[PDB]
């Protein structure tokens, strides 16, 4: 049934991961003197390409490739269209390895065939706590709590391959190649999502979506007039109504983020993602690079009255292009990414993103159920889409958790 995963260390089935009981290592330990210091072998016509993320021209190669063949939902409607200045941001990360970025191009033309991604993360991935419950009862703690410290992996993403090249067996020979140059690092796991199923994941949330601009979503077909609204006289216009937004935000002291609030987000948010089982660390750099407003990408607000950060959003922008309508050639939709509520209901605090991303002319509002996100689903008018999103690691034995106790965002 898979002929590339069954070769992998990845649990194998879903059995297989409802029994694990501890985090820890799949394989056995290796050193980087045991990873062949030669690329993986490839076609003759064909050549490893690494791209230079701080030259404009690479970047945009990458995003041609991405625009034109990266993922699209099942009808064919919608292609992601990630811009460029979001894959800079993206693919380079504080401390990336430039190594990490793998391309594929064919050697005559050197046009790019295929690419992948990976980027340094820290990341909390000992023993759920559940489990460390049943370890104690068990008198089996210290294995329970083995690999607790935040560990520096990758993050994978971005994996794509040309459409006149699908189906050829390319993607196996790019993630091999990527693990090499990984382990020649000395990592030895990977976290990465993807809407498929594949061997194994270790949670999986549905997607959520809140109109922002329904006209136009219907328009798309993003959105359908559910049934109920025949009834109306008007549908449209009772769907416009349903979903309006104030024009300003509710908060008193809503404002962008600055570099100088960088230490008080760092800390609200390491305190609230502490909390669950599966998150991040972030050195100041990283709270830097990943929530400082970037113009288009990154969109980050504080609630500061008083001289004090209390409360934080934040969310990025991915476009799609419209592969079938002619009167839009773009979805324009707005994520949540990380946020941290001390002095506000979580609704409220995000009831303000809404209206942020709305007054910027954002379409749609996305996220998948981690983190606390089902809390404020009914109130603020969210509905769940068709897809999920499933969560895996490579190398990397781990219980099945719920999505409500992950707490990495991915791209
Ligand atoms: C320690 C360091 C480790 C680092 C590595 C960690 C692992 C990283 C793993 C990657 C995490 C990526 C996270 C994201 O970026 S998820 C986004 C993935 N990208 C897209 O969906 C973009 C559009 N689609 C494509 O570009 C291609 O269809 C891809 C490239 C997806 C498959 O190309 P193609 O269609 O031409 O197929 P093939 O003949 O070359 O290959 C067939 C094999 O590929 C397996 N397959 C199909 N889809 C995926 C998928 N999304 N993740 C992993 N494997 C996948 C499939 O089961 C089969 O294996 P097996 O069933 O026969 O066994
Ligand atoms: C690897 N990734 C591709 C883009 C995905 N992203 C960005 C997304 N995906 C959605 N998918 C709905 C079905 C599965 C999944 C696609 C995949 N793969 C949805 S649904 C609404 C927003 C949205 N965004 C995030 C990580
Ligand atoms: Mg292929």
């Amino acid at each position: 049934a898979h002929a590339f995963w069954s070769t992998q260390p990845v649990p194998q089935t879903e059995d297989e991961t409802e029994k694990i009981v501890f985090a820890g290592p799949m394989d056995e330990p290796k050193t980087v003197a045991d990873i062949p210091e030669e690329p993986y072998p490839i076609a003759s016509t064909f050549e490893w390409w690494t791209p230079n993320m701080e030259a404009a021209d690479d970047i945009h190669a990458i995003y041609e490739l991405l625009r034109d063949n990266y993922v699209e939902d099942d009808d064919s409607m919608f292609r992601f269209n990630y811009s460029e200045e979001f894959l800079q941001w993206a693919l380079c990360p504080p401390n990336y390895i430039p190594d990490w970025h793998v391309a594929v191009r064919r050697k005559a033309d050197k046009k790019l065939l295929a690419f992948i991604a990976g980027v340094p993360v820290t990341l909390r991935m000992g023993t759920p706590k559940y489990m460390k419950v049943k370890a104690q009862e068990k008198g089996e703690g210290e294995e329970a709590a083995k690999y607790d410290e935040p560990r520096h992996i990758c993050e994978i993403n971005f994996l794509c391959v040309h459409k006149q090249l699908r189906e050829k067996r390319l993607a196996p020979i790019l993630i091999k190649e990527a693990t090499r140059r990984v382990n020649r690092t000395n990592v030895w796991q990977a976290v990465y999502t993807a809407g498929v199923l594949l061997p194994t994941p270790y949670a999986s949330g549905q997607y959520f979506h809140r109109s922002l601009n329904p006209e136009k979503l219907v328009e798309i077909r993003f959105s359908g007039i559910p049934a109920q609204y025949q009834k109306f006289q008007n549908p449209m216009a009772m769907l416009k109504r349903n979903y309006q937004l104030p024009s300003a935000p509710k908060n008193s002291g809503l404002r962008e983020m600055k570099p100088s609030d960088v230490p008080q987000v760092r800390r609200i948010l390491m305190n609230y993602l502490d909390s669950f089982d599966v998150g991040p660390v972030f050195s100041d750099a990283e709270i830097s690079h990943y929530l400082l407003p970037r113009d288009g990408v990154v969109f980050t607000y504080v609630v500061e009255n008083d001289k004090k950060v209390t409360d934080f959003f934040s969310f990025y922008r991915i476009p799609s292009t419209v592969i079938g309508n002619s009167n839009y050639n773009l979805l324009n939709a707005a994520y949540v990414h990380y946020y941290a509520a001390t002095s506000i209901p979580l609704h409220q605090l995000i009831l303000d993103l809404l209206i942020v991303a709305h007054s910027r002319g954002f379409d749609v509002c996305n996220m998948v159920e981690i983190l606390d996100n089902r809390s404020f689903v009914e109130q603020l008018k969210f509905g769940a889409g068709d897809g999920h999103l499933r969560y895996y690691f490579y190398n990397w034995a781990y219980p099945k958790i719920k999505p409500s106790q992950v707490a990495l965002v991915m791209l």
